[PDB]
DNA sequence: TGAAAAGGGAATTGG
DNA sequence: CCAATTCCCTTTTCA
């Protein structure tokens, strides 16, 4: 009996779709899947991610961005050439 | 002028 | 052994 936990891209996509923590992350170009983190309030979302996963240490945005870097391999999220800006693969977005 | 932002290697670990 | 987590290292920017 192995318990399921959220993946980072799901956590973030759920935040965006529901308009939660809109002070910490927001759509920049929603039709294109492009979103961006708040420069001042991103660590609050980071801590919320750590709690969500029940990790032993406090989650910081450095460790969160470090995690996002690995998605370059599988392609669910890529970094965009804009400050604290990222992009979801379009197969995660409606038509 | 140092915090922030951007990369990175790799050992680790819950499940 | 995935899917991050954790820790540490770098360079570049600019507020
Ligand atoms: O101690 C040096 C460096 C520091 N300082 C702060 N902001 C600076 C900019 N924009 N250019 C150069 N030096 C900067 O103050 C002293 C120089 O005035
Ligand atoms: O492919 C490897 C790793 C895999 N493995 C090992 C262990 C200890 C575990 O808990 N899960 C798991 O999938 O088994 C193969 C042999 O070690």
């Amino acid at each position: 009996g192995a318990r399921k936990k959220l993946r980072l891209y799901q956590f973030l996509l759920g935040l965006l779709l529901r308009g939660d923590m809109r002070e910490c992350v927001w759509w920049v170009e929603p039709g294109a899947g492009v979103f961006q983190f708040s420069s001042k309030h991103k660590e609050l979302l980071a801590r919320r991610w750590g709690q969500q996963k029940g990790n032993r240490k406090r989650m910081t945005y450095q460790k969160l961005a470090r995690a996002l870097r690995n998605y370059a391999k599988t392609g669910e999220i890529r970094k965009v050439k804009r400050k604290l800006t990222y992009q979801f693969d379009s197969a995660l977005l409606p038509a």
